[PDB]
């Protein structure tokens, strides 16, 4: 009875910010809160990618370690600024969004969460709060520092909290049989593991994490810039790309 | 071999005293990275108004829908002040990293009864400087509550057992009478019996200090004079000194 919604990076922003679509997402959620429990995870957007790439966080604690520590902290602060933008938008619509710093509760190894703290998340959901996490800088056991993607957060949360469904808000209507740039690109309504592996053999992080998530939850990939898509996915109606739970 | 420094809300705000934070950072730089440091700061003029307004200390009672929104608003203001302090520390070349207190702690009777400490340890190991703040917090009894900096410091003292805990205050230390009286005398060496004498006649800080002294040496110093922090870190004579309890 809990839904995890992953706000795409290109969805919420591009240091830009699309207030209108965040209001749309909040209004959509308000039609189901507080009857359903929601965890939100928002991407780095135009706030975290600048500093992460400028400081090359994914390289680890190598070379100029002092500059990399400073940039680690600056990138986290920028992500906190974006998180505040989103949280304020959600509060304005009457929804009690509450911020949870991903780097405070997660440890990384090989881009994957290998250590987590979920009790405060559980209690937040129990008191009918909407916890809002974000792709973040994170301490990595192998390379000191790394970038924890929102997809990995969602996969850890999926395998630990076993939500009812996981909804990915993307810039496209769902998963396509080819690159949507191409002219003949067709949208896959019902996704299966066969076409997922076929697509991977030729974004890929998203398909891999979705393969893992589908073990525990039903997955949706929808276009987050159209309001009714979120409600349709929450209500289980036909919308976007559906990846049913692997049985 | 690690020192916890608690920045009182009166020296960091009451508003933002950038110069005092800059002095604290310049003093800390004399020991980084040979000494491990954790920093906790209060609400000052950021979390105190919101917490007084939304009546967070009453818990989840009355109009709870407003209480949740105010809980979140207070946390966001705390994050804003935290960012001010963090950016100040970063400009001076110290890798201060923001740890969200409400993300890793759970309260009962205003005391931390649940806590996540592994990320703090990993931050200290990788020569980072964690910076926590007095915060809003989930309470197991009243739903929501205000987690003060003194309680954070007492919990971290129990768990991590720092070499010392240093309280930065508006005054030179613990006095005989109130410092507003002309004849007040500064107690340069505090013991259990002098503490107990003082309580029977701020008191929260003294109770927490009595608890902390079981694990660590405590210093009460004036945060407005730059050199006091370094005098306390090196163990020199400064302010009030509560030695670690023996038998
Ligand atoms: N078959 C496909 N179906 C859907 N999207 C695709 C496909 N092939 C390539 N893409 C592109 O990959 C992108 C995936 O975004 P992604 O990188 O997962 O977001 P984030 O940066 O938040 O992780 C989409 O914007 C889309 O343009
Ligand atoms: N016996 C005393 N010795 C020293 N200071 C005192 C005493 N009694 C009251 N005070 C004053 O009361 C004020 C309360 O400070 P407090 O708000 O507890 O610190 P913080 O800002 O860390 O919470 C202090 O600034 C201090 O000047
Ligand atoms: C700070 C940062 C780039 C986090 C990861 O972003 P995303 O969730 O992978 O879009
Ligand atoms: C959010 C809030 C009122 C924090 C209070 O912290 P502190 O007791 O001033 O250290």
């Amino acid at each position: 009875h809990m839904i995890i919604i992953k706000l795409g990076g290109s969805v919420i922003s591009d240091y830009s910010f699309h207030r209108h679509i965040v209001e749309q997402i909040a209004e959509e959620i308000a039609q189901f809160y507080p009857d359903e429990s929601f965890i939100l995870v928002h991407g780095g957007g135009s706030f975290g990618h600048p500093n992460a790439r400028e400081y090359k966080i994914t390289e680890g604690l190598v070379g100029d370690v002092d500059r990399k520590r400073i940039g680690f902290s600056k990138t986290h602060q920028a992500m906190l600024k974006l998180n505040d933008l989103i949280i304020q938008t959600f509060l304005e619509k009457g929804l009690p969004a509450y911020s949870v710093s991903s780097s405070s509760i997660f440890l990384l190894e090989n881009k994957e969460v290998v250590y987590g703290e979920l009790e405060i998340l559980r209690k937040l959901l129990e008191l009918k709060f909407i916890p809002v996490l974000f792709g973040d800088t994170a301490i990595a056991l192998d390379k000191g520092i790394d970038i924890l993607s929102g997809d990995q957060i969602v996969s850890y949360l999926a395998k630990m909290l076993k939500p009812s469904k996981v909804i990915f808000l993307m810039d496209v209507d769902g998963i396509y049989d080819r690159n949507p740039k191409e002219r003949d690109a067709k949208l896959i309504e019902e996704l299966n593991v066969e076409e997922i592996r076929h697509l991977l053999e030729s974004i890929g992080n998203k398909l891999r994490e979705a393969l893992k998530i589908a073990k525990h939850s039903e997955v949706y990939f929808i276009n987050g810039k159209v309001k009714e898509n979120l409600g349709k996915a929450i209500r289980g109606e036909k919308v976007g790309t559906r990846l049913r739970k692997l049985e």
